[PDB]
């Protein structure tokens, strides 16, 4: 895979953000990722999480996998990198999201999001407390 360049427009939530990408605004959503929503238990501070870790990044950029770019809702779907720390890692490794919606040819960096969802969970964090 490879990563291109966006940038922040503004935060959304734990798993969705909207990014400048070629020049047109869009909202993303994390691949192979569910947090809880706003309202939900550890939603509150999945978004913050998300946020801060958009907000101060220098260097945002988008990484679509090998199939479906947009879902249905005409969101992008990709992971997201901010200063080359990936935010979907990132949220699993903290125990605010949960490895999901694992579609078969978009699935490539599916284990090393298992394998951080399993440190968080060792380590009880957040939704695994
Ligand atoms: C992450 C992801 C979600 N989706 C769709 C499935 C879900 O449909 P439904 O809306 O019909 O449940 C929805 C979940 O997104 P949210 O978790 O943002 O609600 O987005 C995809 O189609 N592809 C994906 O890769
Ligand atoms: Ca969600």
């Amino acid at each position: 895979l490879h990563k291109e360049p966006a940038t922040l427009i503004k935060a959304i939530d734990g798993d969705t953000v909207k990014l400048m990408y070629k020049g047109q605004p869009m909202t993303f959503r994390l691949l192979l990722e569910d947090t809880p929503e706003f309202n939900e238990k550890y939603g509150p501070e999945a978004s913050a999480f998300t946020k801060k870790m958009v907000e101060n990044a220098k260097k945002i950029e988008v990484e679509f996998d090998k199939g479906q770019r947009t879902d249905k809702y005409g969101r992008g779907l990709a992971y997201i990198y901010a200063d080359g720390k990936m935010v979907n890692e990132a949220l699993e490794r903290q125990g605010l999201a949960k490895v999901a919606y694992v579609y078969k040819g978009n699935n490539t960096h599916e284990q090393l999001l298992r394998k951080a969802e399993a440190q968080a969970k060792k380590e009880k964090l957040n939704n695994w407390s």
